[PDB]
This record gives C-alpha cells, structure tokens and sequence, in this order.
C-alpha cells in the first residue's frame, strides 16, 4: 500500500543536493509544497522521459517535523549526532528540508530546484546547495570507484525501507549528509599504494584488498559492518563529486540512506572515533566534513495527502 520515494534511483550522472530552513511562520507554505513535490517532479521530468531519470527525495529533520505535523513521528528521527573524536569531528550544522535532485542531466536537477524554491519564496532560508556531477568511470575526488558494493535490488529494498519495526512510517527512509572537502594536495603525495592502504580497494582495479592485507584502519574495513545475527549491515550511498578549481574546493557530497540511523551512525563511529584497532578512518586524514544533517524521508503517499 505505502509507495516509496525513489530513494533507490537508477545511476545519475548529476545532482543537486538543497538543505533549507524553515523560517518562522514558513510551515504552512512548507507543507503546501510537500504536498505538490511529486506533482512537480512529473511537470519537470515527463517531457524528458525515459532517459531524464529526473526524481527528488524530499527529507525532513527532527526539528522541523515537530514544527509541522503533529502526533506520532519516525522511531529514529533525531537531530544529526555531533562526534568529536580526538582528531576528527563531524560537525551538526542546520537543515529542515533536503531536496536530493538526481537526473541524466543537471538541466532537470536545476529546472526541479527552480520551481521548488520558487514555491518557498518568504518561507525558507538556503543553508547548502551543491551541484554534484559523475567524474569519469564512477570516480570521486581521491580517484576511486565510488558505490562498487552498494546494496541493490531487494536487499536495497531491504536495507533502506521502514517496515513492521516502524508500521505508521513503512516505506519510508532515514538520509545523513555531509558536505566532505579533501586535501587533494596531502593526497597527491601518497604513492598509489599508499592510498589503497587508505580506502582498502586497488585503485584502478577496484578489487577489494584481501583480508590479510587490508588495514583495520582502512575505510572499507571500519564502514563494514556485521549484525549481532552475522548478516551484513549496509547503507545506500549516492556520493556526489562537486567542486570549484579557482578556490581549490575537490568535494565528496557525502549522501547514505538506511531504514534505520543507527546503522549509518555505527559506520560514523567507527570512522571518526574508531576501534581497539583503528585510531579512525585514514580516508579523514585526506577528508573535511564540514556540514551534517539528519532527514526522514517518508513514504510518497505521507507527502501527497498533506
Ligand atoms: C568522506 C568522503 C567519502 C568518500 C570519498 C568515500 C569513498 C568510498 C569509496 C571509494 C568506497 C569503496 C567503493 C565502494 O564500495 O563504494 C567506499 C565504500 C564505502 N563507504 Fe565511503 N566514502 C566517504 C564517506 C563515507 C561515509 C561518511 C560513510 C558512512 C557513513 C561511508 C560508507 C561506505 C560504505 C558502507 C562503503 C562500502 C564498504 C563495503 O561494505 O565494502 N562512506 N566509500
Ligand atoms: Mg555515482
Ligand atoms: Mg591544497
Ligand atoms: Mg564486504
């Protein structure tokens, strides 16, 4: 019954990541638009149809849903969950509203915002917009493959949809943001092995170092991460490449849906405090995160009947 937001979306070559504000007194004109959003994905996208691929997940935070709706909310939703380990930190930084605009093409992704802010105007305040967009075979700014062992299919399904742990919120899901700039500099100074060590995957290969090998601190070794149960558990990432070479900003907009944040906030644990066998995540050594935000994104038919 409960219909999904595309939060498993085909491959996107571009994006753009909104987070807003809701100012005082803007909710009315928020839930009018929450109301609309699909309807508007459709006016934009149709014409473009079937290889635009144009979709928006609309999120929410933990303090702008108690602003707009009352009675029972997600089980999970909080505010982003500030970590100060002893060398790297990740940073909470305001959002109520995110619009993840995935498309072909960054025409779409733009045209989309455009009608979605143009609804806001008087109501929100812009806090982040990024322009994200596909960097050769799948690349990010270090020069890895990027979502190689992302879940698909049912098990996507599985790993990112509420269910019967949460019925009143059943295919919904929770994203965490955070806006990542890299020391390319720092970077580029590491010898090619040196940086398989960091990632723990060959480079241009993509092969996962085998287990003898790949250091504990490496980031495939503390973002994977088994269930009491054995069973794998796993994100749904779409990181975004963004930057701006005159400022020598070289970006990872950091995006990752789970049904629950405890298992995206267990990965950020393990990166930026660590283990009994990693002081933290190397890839942080190379990597600034300088937003962090928490979104509920509800099932499509939650928005709709606002
Ligand atoms: C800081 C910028 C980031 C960069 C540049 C980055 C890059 C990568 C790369 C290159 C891989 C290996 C290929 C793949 O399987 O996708 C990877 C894997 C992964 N990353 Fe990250 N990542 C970042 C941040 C994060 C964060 C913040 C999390 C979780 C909160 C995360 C979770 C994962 C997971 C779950 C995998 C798959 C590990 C596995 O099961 O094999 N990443 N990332
Ligand atoms: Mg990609
Ligand atoms: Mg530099
Ligand atoms: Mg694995």
């Amino acid at each position: 019954e409960p219909e999904p937001q595309m939060v498993l979306s085909p491959l996107t070559s571009a994006a753009i990541f909104l987070v807003v504000t809701i100012d005082s007194g803007g909710e009315d004109t928020v839930r009018d638009l929450l109301s609309d959003v699909a309807s508007l994905e459709r006016a934009v996208g149709f014409r473009a149809q079937p290889d635009g691929r144009l979709s928006c997940v609309t999120g929410i935070g933990s303090e702008a849903w108690d602003r707009l709706f009352s009675g029972a909310r997600p089980a999970g939703l909080h505010p982003f969950r500030e970590l100060d380990g002893p060398v790297h930190r990740a940073v909470a930084t305001p959002g109520d509203l995110l619009f993840h605009i995935r498309a072909s093409r960054l025409d779409l992704c733009f045209a989309l915002a455009t009608e979605i802010m143009g609804r806001l105007r008087g109501a929100v305040t812009p806090q982040d917009e990024v322009h994200g967009f596909k960097y050769f075979d799948e690349r990010d700014m270090l020069g890895f493959v990027d979502g190689t062992e992302n879940p698909t299919g049912a098990a996507a399904r599985r790993a990112v949809l509420v269910g019967a742990e949460d019925p009143a919120f059943a295919g919904g899901s929770y994203a965490v943001v955070q806006k990542y700039l890299h020391d390319i500099d720092a970077w580029e100074g590491l010898s090619v092995e040196a940086q398989e060590r960091v990632i723990g995957r060959r480079k241009m290969t993509d092969v996962e170092l085998s287990d003898d090998v790949k250091p504990a601190d490496s980031h495939v070794a503390l973002t994977s991460v088994t269930g009491p149960d054995g069973s794998d558990l796993e994100i749904l990432r779409d990181n975004m490449p963004f930057g701006s070479v005159g400022r020598e900003e070289f970006g990872t907009y950091f995006i990752g849906y789970a049904r629950t944040p405890e298992v995206t906030e267990t990965m950020l644990e393990r990166m930026f405090l660590g283990t009994a066998s990693a002081p933290h995540d190397r890839i942080l050594d190379f990597s600034t995160a300088v937003t962090g935000s928490l979104f509920f994104t509800p099932a499509a038919d939650f928005l709709e009947d606002l």
